[PDB]
């Protein structure tokens, strides 16, 4: 959703300070009858404060909606003021503010930070530099790419000297929980942008192939990769598209990382390439479905080897 | 009940303070022999300090009261001291004091302010004077009417320019909860006491007619609408002409708001004027149960065509 | 669903009797790996006896499928026996078994003749007659029309001289529940195929106009009204649309009853009218969203009256 | 365990019938001090009959043990009486009793049996045959072998023309339960004893490469194959040879049936051959942990492109 | 509790029938205003038949008796059946019938064989035979001793050639438990009335020297062992000379079996053996208290060396 | 386990600190593919902190695991950590650190301590440096042996002036319970390191002959009794064999407190004279199992008689 969906604007000193909803101020708007001319405004709830733009209404779920978010939920105002404390680190310039605001956000991924920030154990807890950081490239307001330190967070399932293999836990989310229960995703991100050494991707690519070989290794660009199911590659390959169809045409630049090819899923490297040199949607994507017959022969082998004995 | 089922005055420097009482002191009281001189002065539980004059025990419950309130709730301590707030706030006089503590209060109303005060949310938990602007007219100690911000409370459904309707908790209370669980009444209060333009008249209208059509729009003269069942419009007559022929009576003024021709049901603006002229019961009443056949035609039409679409 | 994905037809002695699945029948055909010639063929559990076609593994919900049945409960065992009983009073001849199976019935219809069947109070559980009678009809297998004493069933909320009102407990069901939440619908058997007098059909606006304001009154043409939500009645346009266009293309007899012009909400009898007469889905589907302005006026007067008395 | 942990033989007509045991009297056996002459013959228990002799006071779960069975339960007694109805169907003569009871049999097998022919949909519930075909297989008294229709059972997870697949549910057993909440096994019978065809064992062989990859497919000799982690397959090598060893000490024949070659793990197929040639554990067992790199190529590929399709 | 208290006798044809009692009758008799004539005689509830004669009020539990039994429990009307099926065994002759009932019996006792009789697995099940024994000697109208086949039941910690060992189940009891929650006791019992040889009486030593260190080997000389804690010997020893001064005052036989020298602890066996002599309960008791210091050596070490090995 | 399980060494001003471990960078430890050079080396989560080094993951118990240790408990945090407040109060040099890290010690030893110092009743709540020097003990960091005020604690079931008897709750614990429920020892420390009077030692003597009669009397030589089953007194051997025989080989000194003959288990005294003696395994094991026939006659008798009394 827009980071319009948690947060106003309010100008303090030529300097703007965002604050988050009120759930029953956005309930408040919900029930609202409003001007046309006014659905991209503010909504004044006499009670509860300011509430979003009622335009979007479809963000938040009601009787009437299941595919918004749960906003009375107190994981809502949790994400609403990571977002603020990390809009208010930059200082947004009138100009700025309504872009910055109409920028579109991975709830999913605000609410595992929020999850790794207010734990203990996790570093996020204890650096306000770092979980700026990391909320910053999730709100797409930094130049960095996700590592393993400023991951999003979940389950870490694998690791090595390079790669941290997390499992999304987005089935037990509060805010935007996933509602189809068969899911079931992965994302390796790298500890350190930095070369690799060919033995620690062995490492990753055999523990892929054995443990998670109905999973296709694919990757949106950001500079990590994303473990997904094989009936479910057809849609990411979707919204890729979409993605880097959008920034085309809105003009903004197109930066697909396609990572290592001896990792990437090989039909997946083919479309994300022929996208990338400028092809149709129909023309690349037919490379996914295509068997392209033709890295690191007998490393499934091996593992398997290593179970028999042991 | 009155303000003396819940606080007693204490003179300090000519100046008189309310302390609430404790419930186990009106426990003490309930089980009291009084000479019948004394059935108005407040009662001495050695124990659990002053109680409400034995006069007042028709006001609890009991195991053979079940038309009181329940004092021995959390809920009636934090009425009790709302009450004390607000009556602090003013500087009663020893020759006010004895008045002030035989108002009439409305108890489900001071719960509903109980529940805003306490709300982070709400306005009323960070502005000390909205919420004793709101106690004072619950209490019947300020000139100004009830609106939105200084509103009882409870659900909002509907929010325009000009209203808010909010749905009456009453079943969900703690204190004097109403026991038939058939019950359902609404609220229209004015978000500011201005002029009204005929849009937002319509607005209302068009929702009343479509969302709420089988219920009366009436008022009580204070400023506001009640959304009332048609079912029991004919008890709340009875209770509004009470009322005005109190004050005749009483010599204290009538100054009965009748509100918006257009939003009010015709049957109660005939049954309010005609009582205002000087009417009885009988001929005012006999208004609600004629039918006159005789605004905004097609306003539900116009509400249904849009539920066709979309 | 088909009547195929209940019972497996078994010839004895010249005459066809249909046998109901097993539920872990299904369980093993939902796992099988089948060749394309066989996808039309029962299938043979070697354990658990004959499953439906493979091709109908769309209807039995799964971990993959929400949008089929839920076979593994007593119910569907229970709806596929009744299947069966009606069918066996068939005596279904060799040639006519595959169109029968081929039948598309509603599966919450036959489970709410269930909920009938085995209810002491309800005639069905006492006239095997009836109940065939009933069954027959809700598998497009009598030339009869649904009425009150053959009706699907439900709860009655309304009755008189003509009419039974029956709400649809649709989310309370077992084997195909409807899944939002958010749903009611109504549905108004006629009593006796007969004309009906004037007066009950009051009787029945006036409740309609009253109770159910927000509901329009419809038909799909098979003689009883539907009360149905007006944020819906564009989704049963164009079932209904697409019902009356099937049976022009497939030959069968299109026979659809607009029923009284008086209770029919005036756009959906235009809707309808200008179907039978031929139209396209463009054409009578935009009358029922134009607004045509222009019977027993002031029966909702009447009803609210009579709420304010008594 | 033996036979004789369920039943006792009592002669009749020159023919021996077998009775199941009280689980109380196997109780009274466990606290029972017995000659050591004694501990071969049946025991006593004045109250509750006939119980095992107490050398197999290690076959029962108690505060002391917890490998054996849970004798106080009632699938304690539907086992043995299981046991005895099969028993009985043969006319056990009075030099084959001792043999006859002092066969060991899987519990975990015969409880799976029970679980089947208490389920109205198997058809162990219907034929009375079939069943003793199944027990007698179980019970190690019969020629045939284990095929679909006479299988331990379990949950089916794939099933074609010539297999089927069952999930062995040990984890969920009242008897003898598996305890480690780690194991999972697989089982795929012959629907018929029978050459089969190359489509339907490709069919086999990509279900358990695509789905079943951490997993072994091994066999016992006894004409089936089980689906076995990795992590396992050295103990069910020891289990495997070790049985071996004891027929050709026995001298009872061992027939090992090698299955085909195309669907056992390669390295399996060695250690059974090379076991059947007659060498050393040590020899064939070596095999299992070599990798020997050495059919139907591609066809994991076909399965996953089939998943990013539809 | 007297036999009274669960039946009354029916004569009919010259020979006693006995018939239990309802629990409401008897809840109907404890409510009785009862002449002092009438205190021995049966009571008429009008409404729930016959009840005890009012001088058994204590037997039965109120709020105000703790020490009687729970009479409106389905196991009373277990018991009293029990004992009608006893006492309709005989046939009780008139001037018999008073004494019968007289008789006072261990409810306890009575509850175990109702325990034993409905339990399948027992041979008292089985055998009206052996239940119409064994309860005809709970009740005192029997020649012969309770041993293993007609105990009174509990649950089998020992057993051998010669001996059954019970934990006797009193804190579990419906009908009257025993309150002390620290009670335990247990019962030795003959498997068959007859010469026991040595090595089965050391095995009974040993196993009580070593698993019951802290309770005390006494009898009450009705032919079976009672193993009791040291604490409460006294008390037995209190008990069992109240009896035998009963019956010596009464005139019936003292028929005491002092049982076998080298199991029972040597100062019961003094005290006993000096209370047939026909010494003073002072002098007899004092031989409980005295320690006189003087079978089976090493018995106890023989049975920890086994511990020690295996 | 290790201490290195619970904490890693951070140097500070030429002085070691250690510092606990979060259970989640453990989590991830185990998750982590490590050259084998680094089996040794602490792990690097980067996310958690660092991690025990992978050489210990059998220390943990994870689904494959159930012999190590709940390090996902708060207990394991609080163990740590008082292994940490210990590490620290000594400062431990460079030379020191790996040794001190290699340091085996007992869990329940440690959580039993955490048990006693979060109990504000106990000594070890308030002083620090009783708590310090009963944790140096038990991480073995100490030359005083333990006593009871700084014993390991658990439930007090018997004190007199020299003695405390605690029963060990090892089934109750939360980080390394011991898993057999059939398990039950005791621990008999020295109030006071100093010679004790014979009345004291019969007091001792005397419970232990009456109160635990099935357990042995033995010790493991570092200064206190432990009270356990006869059963496993032979698997006492073995570990008391296995430390005497490791500081021989390992050259550390072998100190064994053979405590008082006349209150250890002949046997065990037998058995440990003979192994300090340096005799072989086989030669004073075998001891243990051998009857020795041959103080304090009659102390059971006395306590017997004593029940019999009051
Ligand atoms: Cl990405
Ligand atoms: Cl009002
Ligand atoms: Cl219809
Ligand atoms: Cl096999
Ligand atoms: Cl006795
Ligand atoms: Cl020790």
């Amino acid at each position: 959703a827009e980071l319009a969906c948690f947060c106003y604007p309010h100008l303090e000193n030529d300097s703007y300070k965002f604050i988050p909803f009120n759930n029953l101020a956005i309930k408040a708007m919900l029930t609202a009858k409003v001007d046309k001319k006014d659905m991209d405004k503010f909504y004044d709830s006499i009670i509860y404060g300011i509430a979003p733009p009622p335009q979007f209404k479809k963000r938040y779920n009601t009787n009437d909606n299941s595919r918004g978010m749960n906003f009375e939920t107190i994981m809502f105002t949790k994400v609403a003021m990571l977002i603020c404390e990390a809009l208010n680190s930059l200082k947004v310039t009138q100009a700025n503010v309504s872009n910055v605001l109409s920028r579109v956000v991975s709830i999913r991924h605000l609410e595992n930070l929020v999850i790794r920030k207010e734990n203990p154990q996790d570093i996020l807890f204890h650096s306000k530099d770092l979980l700026l950081k990391s909320t910053l490239i999730a709100i797409g307001q930094s130049k960095e790419i996700e590592t393993t330190i400023t991951a999003e967070g979940g389950e870490i399932v694998f690791q090595n000297a390079a790669f941290t293999m997390w499992k999304l836990t987005y089935l037990e989310h509060q805010l935007m929980p996933i509602l189809d229960q068969n899911f079931i995703e992965y994302k390796v991100t790298l500890n350190e942008d930095k070369p690799i050494s060919d033995v620690h991707v062995k490492e990753l690519v055999a523990e892929l192939r054995w443990q998670y070989n109905k999973f296709a290794v694919i990757t949106h660009g950001k500079g990590h990769y994303r473990i997904v199911k094989y009936s479910s590659v057809a849609n990411h390959a979707d919204r890729v598209y979409a993605t880097f169809k959008s920034n085309v045409k809105t003009g903004v630049n197109n930066d697909f990382n396609l990572l290592d090819q001896r990792i990437i899923w090989q039909n997946w490297y083919a479309f994300t390439s022929s996208m990338k040199q400028g092809n149709t949607l129909d023309v690349c994507k037919r490379l996914l479905f295509q068997k392209m017959k033709p890295p690191f022969k007998g490393l499934s082998t091996d593992r398997k080897m290593d179970e028999v004995a042991q």
